[PDB]
């Protein structure tokens, strides 16, 4: 198959976020032999794991920046870096990030500049600036656009050049829903003639240099055109998830550790209900419905920080503390330590 | 397993009705050998069809009225009606509506009266006036009580006896949501021990004794629950069907036609979205939606009796043709003729 | 009056979709004795409909692309495209979509290039690339803009320059909240004055050149503004329709053959119920109510592509058969055929 | 056509409340010469008036109290009251609540006694304690039914004796939402037939002998059940009023002061946009719906009782002011001096 | 602190409006002693007054119209201006308007263009074309930007510029939802840094010369940041009010004069019931809740100008009367002239 890559993407934010590394290009380079992906970023990363890892046929990045500033920092020898991040990242990524940061205070933001590490021509991949000419045949387009009013438009000028059936997708720039707008079309006329489309995302929830894995948001395509990517990004990526779109904020915004901690909660709930009590899993949902849309009605109704002038975190000690049996007792004693120390 | 029926039922609004027969009762008894089972009715017929064909071990019957005024009319005998089911009900049925209407002038409603054919006894079910010792040991309790607020209360004197896990099924008289309430409670304390009852529907969507047919309720009980129910419905009633328990009146209530023509609508329309012009599933749900909420919306607005005065049928005509493609054809052609008549 | 139409179209798309022909635009050339109409689409049709069959006095057609490439086609003679529509479009329009197909291979799309066959000067339009001084005395503004963010800002250019009570009209490229939107703001002060618009639609529901027949958008604009461009529409275009802005989406759109279906059932149904069943049509809406949201909350719940999983088709058959009488026995019989089709 | 009144009514609660009089009854009795109206009360009045005044040529009152401790207070002439009240109802009212504020010390209340003035017998009526015998026949039937959950059940023992078609109202005592379930179902099968009962209400607005008004709920009913009544109640009560069923609390209940200045600030503040400014009725709605959503809101958020430490009252004395013309300007100065007071 | 104004804004909409003055403006001026002051419009009056009043030690004032044309109008001495205000502004103001609309028939409209009377350099103000050199430092930014989708364009350039912690404000150009949503976002991942901004309003409610007020947004920034600007604003505008952000369109549009009379109504009626009928101020609530969202809806559900056709404005003079007591008494009067004269 085809992947046709819309943004290269720049490495500045990364550096200047303090906290990244290079652990997983570093890691697929290691797994192929080719020393210049330990350095590449962004979708450049993917794009080397679908064509390594996952056999994609053809690659081709296509980025208005190619034509502008696109800098390559070649100070980093690949090997250092990849023997740095087999031990400890921070002996290199401090280094990284003031090469990165200094380059980065002058060079103007995408898509007039770039900062990279690894020339994509390098990775066998064709290298565009005009968007049209790379999604033509593309079975696969993987979009890395920016976060604006500018994904429409930008889309707009290849739309029609995209390939019937064609497998689209958005990253952490753009919700599931807003994207899919752009393709789909609700209001039209016999002679508009709607898209056919697979629109989903290939997600890193992180910066993919650093941690393999994506999310792919279903809902909006075919259940084959999931399959394929999910089967493609379990082989590129390593750790693919498959979940509904109005998931994957959730799972992969800063709300993750809100998310995670509430499912946990849930499930575990749940668990000592079924489970402990025996009543049946209906009746485990209206409780936790209860509880849910009870507590976030409460936060939305005085803010999230009046809530403890509202109901005081001690008042659930005196009662939650019977239910403390089944799969809820793995977290109800954390939870009773918090209560206990923000209660009036 | 035991099976605790609680409420005989009553024949006369069949009789009423002017349009039901015995024929499935009849196709029991002559698969079974058992002419007596041909004039049952309601819950007898389908106690009838799960001690005999889905092998209940043991069938009890409870119903105040067995001490009241049980009404059994001996004036038809079994095998005339069997006949007479062979070729053509009508045969003997107006007779049969005569003599049910003619006892049910001065005899009381149920539970003070009831008009059946067949005494439950001869079947080898044990009959009883109190509830609590026909539901002990009962692993399927089939509720057949009258419509309106006793329901709770009639619930209220027995439940304690319920069994761990049993299957509580009601039928037509009731909604799924509300008769789930009766037993499970969400408001409580420690004392107060939840439910672990499998409730769920054993709808026949029509009088038992003239079709073979069960509709379960899903949602509420547990999967193991509805496949052992779901399993005893299809050899007891021949056609049993699985179904989200918001859709049980939906599809069993009289809207069920507008149900029936609404989904074929759906089935079709997204049919030839996904087949002819090849977009997604998705594409065709967010069109979809778009019919419909807004169809619904306008005869909640204006009155389903002025809808006319707002949007002439005629107005579809002009633009629905052009969408006259794929499985669409099958409905649209027919639907035009409806619209052509009604247009302003 | 004065109508100001903001947008000459281009016929590539329509050509592109292989299904058109100038049916409309021929019959009106013939009513009128002037050829070159029947070759006109888009908005030309319609100003030249308004022109000589309704009586509006003066039209003035704006487009940047007249100063760009407005490309007319003098390939086909207008007599012939006449004769040939008189008994078969086909025997003429392949050749037409050829010819408009080569030329849009290179052509810009608008507004940088239009393809049309006559010249909006010869039917005595004004023609100006400037669309402040079309609005300028415009008692009535048709747009006819492009799909897109661009609507606002296009329209913003000219707004001031409208008169109060002006007639403003969006096509099938926008719904009319969004463009009603536009022109009446929500937000403000004592010094910003809202606007007095007159906000419809003037959509043809196909390409206008195909099919006379206008759908006019009710709830924004005054009810003389509704009956003075339904008086003009009835008489430009043959058949105009007034409806609620919220249902021309569901009308005018892929949607439509979904409303159709589910409109005739509706009312059938009620029908149905309140001629034979003689009961009233408060509890038909409630009855068709129940039906609507639960089938339209499966279908949200889990997917157009998965309701059969959930709900057998073959369910329906054996409830919905009782209500098979009066009006509904005419749509009934078919709903059967797909229902008995798609039964698990 | 034939009337069944279901409740005769106590006069305690009007003499318990100390603001009543017998004006209307009064004002009855003199126009048709029958001096025992005036002292009537409750659905006699009513009864008295559609008897004398309509033209209702049977009227029949059912009520188990007849059979109880009816009690009837001869201690007040006819003429002493009707004389009285026409001048001043003060002269004789507060002797006639202590008389029966005495009587209703130890009495009990409905249905085992009433406390009434005039017996129904005398006015032609036909008393009776069965309710089915009074509906039987009736083309109008008016409920008078206590608060609560009695009235299902109460109704329950007579609707298989309801004449198809019949007109069937409630007062103050239920909603009318409430009131119609009991009578139409949504659940049910082919034997359970739907009602065909115009549902309805003969809402007094106030206590029947003291106002001479009615308010009649719509949306339930057919229009023509709907101008029977409203043409019978014109004629009986003097002032009918016509109302969508949910507006019947809004009008009739407590709330009647709010949704009454309320209303006169909405059509003030219409007619100054439309008039005044010349927007379209539609901006009008759009700017209302603000308002109102975000004021209802707000009390919802805080509570009715801290809007002002949220929102100052005077906040809006330095913005409303400007829109201070056109019809509103009849009503804001009042506004003003009510914030201005108001104000933090 | 510093201030920095992104939008120094012009006075042809305040000429154009024919009915607001100097009065504010003077009213400084004169307290200050700067008659330079008094006629400064829009930021430049509300930075004066931060400046010289609120103690705000540098003001930066930013926009694009410096560089371009930027025309003041010498042709009104200040003095002049002031003593005119101290009397009457009528006696300048038609020649102040007829100034700025002749200036205004030619010069291009913000930021091409901009009608002011002081140059903001008099004011000790540093001026600036670009954003970002202005917001650098500021603890303050007051944005006054145009109505239209340009305003997260014309922040992205200058929101990474923005001091950690910093207020920034939005006018009646924009609702505060839409504002805070440029600034902070919900979507990103770990390397995408959330803004820490305070958002709030600094709206006027009116032109900023003609009156001292302003109402900040609640519910976006820290309660530090809003007190901060509360005393900023108290001090600089005379009269601040801090609201719910919800209620900021409610108060300060259009609307404002429906939400004073309802909000009016409001608290009239809850008085009335909670001082005179003694019940809870819940009791209020629920009753006020009735009437709010039944009118509001029945004024959705036929429309603003089809309510008196569905519910009389006389049917609530029968029932409101009763509650004719207590604070509600104040408004009562009133609001019945309006229902008597639109009564049918």
């Amino acid at each position: 198959m085809k992947l046709a890559i819309l943004g290269a993407g720049c490495y500045r934010t990364h550096a200047a976020s303090g906290i990244t590394n290079f652990s997983r290009a570093c890691e697929v380079a290691e797994m192929v032999g080719k020393p210049e992906i330990a350095m590449t970023h962004s979708t450049i990363t993917m794009g080397a794991e679908l064509k390594e890892l996952a056999g994609v046929d053809e690659v081709v990045v296509a980025d208005p920046v190619f034509d502008n500033q696109f800098t390559v920092i070649d100070d980093f020898a690949y090997e250092d870096v990849i023997e740095a991040h087999k031990e400890d990242p921070e002996k290199i990524m401090p280094q990284i990030r003031e090469k990165v940061n200094e380059v980065a205070k002058e060079l103007p933001k995408p898509p007039e500049g770039a900062i990279h590490f690894t020339h994509p021509e390098d990775l066998g991949f064709e290298i565009t600036t005009d968007d049209r000419e790379a999604v033509a045949d593309a079975d696969f387009i993987m979009t890395w656009f920016p976060k604006g009013d500018m994904q429409p438009d930008i889309i707009n000028k290849f739309i029609d050049d995209i390939k019937p059936g064609a497998i689209v997708t958005h990253a952490c720039t753009i919700p599931t829903t807003k994207f899919y707008k752009i393709f789909e079309q609700k209001h039209g006329d016999l002679v508009t003639k709607p898209e056919t489309l697979n629109v989903t995302s290939y997600h890193p929830g992180a910066v993919p240099e650093m941690k393999g894995q994506v999310y792919i948001a279903e809902g909006y395509a075919s259940e084959d055109a999931i399959e394929t990517l999910f089967e493609l990004g379990q082989k590129a990526r390593g750790n693919a998830y498959r979940l509904p779109a109005e998931l994957l904020g959730p799972v992969c915004d800063m709300c993750s550790a809100l998310t995670a901690i509430t499912y946990a909660g849930i499930l575990s709930y749940r668990d000592s209900v079924t489970q402990v009590l025996g009543a049946p899993a209906s009746f485990a949902q209206m409780m936790a419905k209860e509880s849910l849309e009870q507590i976030t009605a409460l936060m939305e109704k005085v803010g999230i920080d009046k809530m403890e002038e509202n109901l005081d975190p001690g008042a659930l000690l005196g009662t939650a503390d019977s239910m403390n049996f089944g799969a809820s007792a793995e977290i109800l004693p954390t939870v009773f330590e918090i209560l206990e120390k923000r209660k009036k």
